[PDB]
């Protein structure tokens, strides 16, 4: 009765129909003595979702997949053992959803790097009987507490969303490799996105020197609003890299692929040891390439990050609020239809710059 | 007159006798007012050298190309700016030897990556009208005064030799990601040659807890002598990462193939945001792949380094001194018939670990 044995959700079971989800009913997984059970109210569509339903980077791991992972809802269940919130909270939920409580990462506000993390959908969760996870286009999500986010009172939910996935995984490696206070440091961007315009936002809010990259100019006046200082297009300025030697401390790639994208050029731009960090994740097809030449030049590396701590949600949704740090968003009413539009303009890159899913009542009541 | 107009040397015109290199005199750079002029004692061979003698990434840039980059010798001249060394002192030079002295690299302990910078042989000097530059297997050497290390009267000019070189290439790394004091933090080290079994000296003298890998366990006496704590030969336990969870601060591989590396096996052992640094490789321009999915579990991050600072050249010799870290070297009078057997055998990986280049004045005229 507080809790359905079944949830509900828009799901796929053939990558084929990547963009054709149909609701579906499905068993809940178990919740656990640390889980948290929230009634759905928004959910932001991230190209991980995308990325996922196309199978673009492994097959899904289970029939009829429910995607989302950018949550807020109302908690409406908590097993014993939560300590953090209780029935009425609201709260969100972003890309993970469980970790091991026994390991050092656990403990050391790493969670989001545990050897035996689970993701919020299409993951083999072991401590729930191996349960593949479901995510958030859907009446209800299940989360270990330690991946529950409280919200603040004065960020409305639609908002919030994207915050859960899209702004912890950007602003996690900029504070991480640039500190708190970014000024004096010089910071690249590329790819506007969900991610990369979170990213401008927040680099620019931490006092950094901000250089937006795209393709292309379309995006130019709205990334200078966003908090860009400088804007590259990358696929008109073909040799911007020569004005630009010796100069990012820190280069973040938000892209969701690698079609424009020569890594040795930015590469080329680094001051001597500093990072290229991508949180963009292209097919799994697909790569950059590079030199050993290039790599010697300056000493600089090339990584990756996955998400951010729940310390570093508390602490960007503080800087959020106090610098007005805000997704831009489209909200579209959760349905079959609207999920397909929404995922073919997304696929399209018709979208400034978030797609918000609503009105859940309407879809699953 | 106090400097020859010719200097004699070991050279190769012709890549096909890489490693039958013959005695033959040349014109020497002119003494810029920076330079110090050397008269020859020791040179360490380096592998780098049959990378170039080879040409297998580049081609010879001269006729009559001298090689060799890990020089001990006595000061018999000075440019009228140098004010660091005087005619009689004992100095060594590396790789490296000159930078523009007019960008921020040059000013900021990063001179080995100056732009415009002149390897210390088969580089052409734009400061010394386009000079191919000759190197150590020769009876004087010239490099600017930023390139060239004072020794300390208790290093022996035969052990301090492969220092200038292997000895800084990878004592760089090790402080840049260990810091200089790297008490309770673990190393991996991949490779045990000339740079590895250095590698191993230092960073147990720094303080870590060093790790040795190669394929067999073959090394693995000498390794545990040169400061290992333990060993794993990775074609023989093929999974030894399991026993290495989140174990590493830091992996350096000293000039193992990365091709046969896998480097997926290393970086799962790595703590969260470090990274994996090459040094020793050659300098190819061609491309291969990187994805981010490789690093993405760990928040890792891949690259190079090159050589290392005069700053950190400084450091390194205090440290040699006051914790006896030294090359184990096999020491070869330099002639016709010794350069050949030492460049067949180096190329060969038979040697333990680095041989020197000695008794030039019987060599030179
Ligand atoms: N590391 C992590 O933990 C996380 C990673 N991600 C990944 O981040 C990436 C971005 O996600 P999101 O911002 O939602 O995606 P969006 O589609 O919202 O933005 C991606 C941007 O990439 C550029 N782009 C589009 N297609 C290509 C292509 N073929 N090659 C290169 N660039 C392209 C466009 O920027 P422009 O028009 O400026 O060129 C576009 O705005 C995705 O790969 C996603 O999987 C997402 C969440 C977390
Ligand atoms: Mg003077
Ligand atoms: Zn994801
Ligand atoms: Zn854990
Ligand atoms: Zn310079």
């Amino acid at each position: 009765k507080a809790v359905p044995d079944k949830f509900q959700g828009f799901a796929v079971s053939d990558p084929k129909n990547w963009n054709r989800p149909k609701l579906a009913s499905y068993e809940r997984k178990q919740i656990n003595p640390h889980d948290v059970v929230l009634k759905n109210e928004v959910c932001g569509l991230c190209y991980s979702d995308i990325h996922t339903l196309s199978a673009g980077w492994q097959p899904l791991q289970r029939d009829n997949l429910v995607v989302g992972h950018e949550i807020i809802g109302e908690v409406i269940a908590v097993g014993d053992e939560v300590t953090e919130f209780k029935v009425g909270d609201r709260v969100g939920i972003g890309a993970a959803s469980s970790s091991c409580r026994s390991c050092q990462r656990c403990d050391s506000d790493n969670e989001q790097y545990c050897k035996q993390g689970a993701a919020t959908y299409n993951s083999k969760d072991v401590r729930s009987n191996n349960y593949v996870t479901q995510g958030g286009y859907s009446s209800h999500s299940i989360a270990d507490e330690k991946f529950v986010f409280a919200i603040p009172e004065d960020l409305p939910s639609s908002y919030g969303a994207p915050l859960m996935c899209a702004g912890i995984t950007v602003f996690s490696p900029l504070i991480r490799n640039l500190g708190l206070d970014a000024r004096g440091k010089n910071v690249g961007i590329i790819g506007i996105g969900g991610l990369g315009h979170l990213a401008l936002q927040f680099a620019n809010a931490m006092g950094a020197n901000v250089t937006a990259f795209s393709r292309s100019s379309s995006k130019k006046e709205q990334a200078m609003k966003l908090g860009a200082h400088d804007f590259v297009a990358t696929g008109e300025d073909k040799t911007w890299y020569k004005n630009y030697d010796d100069h990012f401390d820190f280069i973040l790639n938000c892209a969701s692929g690698i079609d424009g994208l020569n890594l040795s050029e930015y590469l080329s731009t680094l001051k001597v040891d500093k990072k290229f960090v991508s949180v963009g994740l292209p097919p799994s097809e697909d790569k950059f390439e590079v030199s050993p030449f290039t790599f010697l030049q300056q000493g600089a590396s090339f990584g990756s990050s996955l998400l951010g701590s729940k310390t570093e949600v508390k602490e960007m949704l503080n800087l959020a609020a106090k610098h007005n740090v805000r997704p831009m968003i489209e909200e579209v009413p959760i349905s079959e239809e609207n999920c397909a539009k929404a995922l073919d303009r997304c696929h399209a890159g018709d979208v400034r710059y978030r797609f918000v899913f609503t009105d859940f009542d309407k879809a699953f009541a």
